[PDB]
């Protein structure tokens, strides 16, 4: 979409995974869809260190509407949960120097039963913008035609393109067109900041596997398209919570800026590991993820239970990742010669190799007739950067 | 099995899940089945808090023969990568204050391609008991008929009996006939001082909810015939490793000590966490999973990606773990009545309810009128011990 936003892939906090659909205030205050659970999010946003890092957008996902519209069908955010409105949210929110995301669904209904956008496009974005919202997550639900469902998403780019007001626009388009038609990517890049591709993610290793597995088999459709101002969604980062072990939260995060991913993470940042956030905060890796040139990775090779992927970062350098997807044993030894990699281009004549997961380490000089030798955990990922050098 | 061991479930280290068959030295000398590896292990289960906490069996599992017997039909070790032989291996353990644990198979060969032990029950027996083994493990790879499975594991336990020695005997006998007869435990438990029933473990969550399933799902035929001397083995504890979470676990520790499984670590103690080390050494879980009543947990309720189970244990206490199934989302809320737990007699007229699980945190005093709230990680478990207070 050229709208001059997401020219890195965008970085914040979405609720989802984590929060889900809590309406019970009552029981389960702590947890609950509300204001007071945004704005502490957004102190601590601020406070630990999440904005320096780059988590720039507080995005609110489903259920934060009224169950009706107001008198001028215009939406409303509930008013037991949510009081003081979004526009006082926003104002919240900008003070603090960060950016506010809201969502919306296509059809008739949110999948979570709330009002939908069919039939109020214009007016909805035009509220979104009153409002002082920086970014639409807009969701695919109840939308039974595929006439319906791609005039809906090319309808409401424009409608927020017209409100004159800049917000990214994270489309589930591709992802709720798989059962009718494989989707243009052409097309939805040309209306979309980024696109939502496959299933929810979950808290399970499982669902990690099904996404890396999903993307790695339809990538020569989705890598090429890919580029700034237009990403691939595999979902919310989870690392933090309770699903993933220690190894497996290292291959989300490598793989997630191998991918040149989104990376909204869905936790609970009042109580999070200081290991999940070092993971979380790692500079070198966001740098990867944010790398200016913005080509997409892809996977290398697979066999006897390895994945290698790579990514073509700016000033000829290249991010190398490596999977164990075998889940018994121990460290696996892995081998492969440094010409293999990067195209051929990466350690010509030579290359300066930095591994930066799962700790970081300066591996030394690698001439381009040599070979890398490493040791990957079991559901682990080594994640390497790659230096062209002279020396 | 009436010999006077396993009177609680067996607790030690087992090689397999780990270190499975990795035969090669050269390359990765500190990983492979060496007599070198079980000397490590022996020095940290002693230096580090181990046999303190009660893991006294360090084991040996597949791929520590040689590929062919001597010339008088004794097994053998590896004589590269255990040139001292079992026996001196047996010494040291001994010296150390632990016991050995040695494998075998009941078939033409063990599940890794060498020598199984059929037509050598008696020979290989006295061996095991010459060497100073404490343990057999006795697995059912390449064992072509159900009848011969059954006489095999059969013939063993006697054939070590005869020795004379105490050797704790480990079966795979249910296991390997399940799939084709359903086994009769009356007649297991005679011969074998615990049993595995069900696919071997991985490091995995995936391979823990399976296990957790098949157990649960056939209860009703063998939480019962569990007892002093005869245990279920829904295999080795993986906390250490690699594939579990934090939570996963807890629920592996919680749920083994519900099931009075044998606790059988298959880990690395040279490098494992702070964290695992105390989840692995928690006195008080040990102290569930060791309770001298002997009697397994079962499930008590399913529902809603709950699953509640429970366990009696001595002097009218109880223990209650509480899994969270539902694998999205935070923590979630569950309640139940205390009437409904411990048959209706842990809290009547009152308990006094300890969390030990996650964090250990003593709950006070439940009426038998109250009830209980408490929130569950995803694909976590709370454990709770319940003491009435009568
Ligand atoms: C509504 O839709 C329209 C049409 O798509 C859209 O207008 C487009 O906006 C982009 C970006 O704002 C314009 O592209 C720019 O072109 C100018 C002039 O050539 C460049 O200077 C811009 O900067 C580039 O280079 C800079 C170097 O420092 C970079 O910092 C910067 O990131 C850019 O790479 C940029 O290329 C584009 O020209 C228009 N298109 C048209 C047809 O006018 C509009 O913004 C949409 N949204 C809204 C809210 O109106
Ligand atoms: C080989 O098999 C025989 C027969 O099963 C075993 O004998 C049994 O050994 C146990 C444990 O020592 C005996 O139990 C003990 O009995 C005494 C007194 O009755 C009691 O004080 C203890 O608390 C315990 O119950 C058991 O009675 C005995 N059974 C018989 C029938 O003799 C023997 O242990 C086995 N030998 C080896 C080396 O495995
Ligand atoms: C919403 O419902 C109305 C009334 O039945 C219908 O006309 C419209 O097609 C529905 N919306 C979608 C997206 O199908
Ligand atoms: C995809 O859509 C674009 C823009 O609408 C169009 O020009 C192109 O031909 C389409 N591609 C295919 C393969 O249908
Ligand atoms: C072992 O092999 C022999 C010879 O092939 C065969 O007769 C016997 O049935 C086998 N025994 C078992 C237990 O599989
Ligand atoms: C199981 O075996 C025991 C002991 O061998 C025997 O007494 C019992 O009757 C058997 N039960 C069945 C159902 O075959
Ligand atoms: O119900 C909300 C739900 N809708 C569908 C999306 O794919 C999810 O990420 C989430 O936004
Ligand atoms: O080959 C060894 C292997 N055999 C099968 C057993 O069930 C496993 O636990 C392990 O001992």
């Amino acid at each position: 979409l050229d709208n001059g936003l997401a020219r890195t892939p965008t970085m914040g906090w979405l609720h989802w995974e984590r929060f889900m659909c809590n309406l019970d205030c009552q029981e389960e205050p702590d947890s609950c869809i509300s204001e007071k659970l945004f704005m502490e999010m957004a102190e601590l946003m601020v406070s630990e260190g999440w904005k320096d890092a780059g988590y720039e957008y507080l995005c609110i996902d489903d259920c934060w509407m009224a169950p009706q519209r107001d008198s001028e069908g215009r939406l409303q955010a509930d008013p037991q949960r949510f009081p003081h409105g979004i526009r006082q949210l926003a104002n919240y929110v900008h003070s603090k120097g960060l950016k506010l995301g809201i969502y919306a669904d296509v059809g008739n209904k949110t999948c979570a039963g709330f009002p939908g956008s069919f039939g109020y496009y214009d007016i909805d974005a035009q509220t979104f913008a009153d409002w002082g919202v920086d970014l639409l997550k807009f969701a695919g639900c109840y939308c039974d035609s595929l006439e319906n469902l791609a005039d809906g998403y090319k309808h409401m780019s424009l409608a927020l393109n017209r409100t004159g007001r800049s917000i990214v626009y994270s489309c589930e388009w591709p992802l709720y067109m798989w059962p009718f038609q494989k989707p243009n990517y052409t097309e939805i890049r040309q209306y979309c900041n980024h696109w939502r591709n496959f299933a929810d993610i979950d808290d399970s290793w499982k669902s990690i596997k099904s996404i890396l597995d999903w993307t790695s088999f339809n990538q020569e459709r989705i890598v090429d398209v890919a580029g700034p101002g237009g990403w691939n969604d595999p979902d919310m980062l989870v690392i933090g919570n309770f699903g993933l072990s220690w190894n497996q939260q290292v291959t989300q995060m490598a793989l997630w800026a191998i991918m040149a991913a989104p990376l909204f993470m869905s936790n609970d940042l009042r109580h999070i590991s200081p290991q999940a956030k070092a993971l979380l905060q790692d500079k070198d890796v966001i740098a990867i993820n944010q790398d200016p040139l913005g080509k997409q990775g892809y996977q290398l090779r697979q066999g006897d239970n390895f994945e290698v992927w790579e990514r073509p970062l700016s000033g000829l350098a290249w991010a190398v990742a490596m999977i164990n997807r075998q889940e018994i044993g121990g460290p696996r030894s892995y081998t492969i010669a440094v010409a293999s990699l990067g195209k051929g281009v990466a350690c010509n004549p030579a290359c300066f190799i930095t591994q930066l997961l799962p700790v970081k380490r300066k591996l030394g000089f690698y001439e381009w007739t040599s070979r890398l030798r490493s040791h990957i955990n079991p559901t682990g990922t080594v994640l390497l950067q790659l230096e062209n050098t002279m020396q």
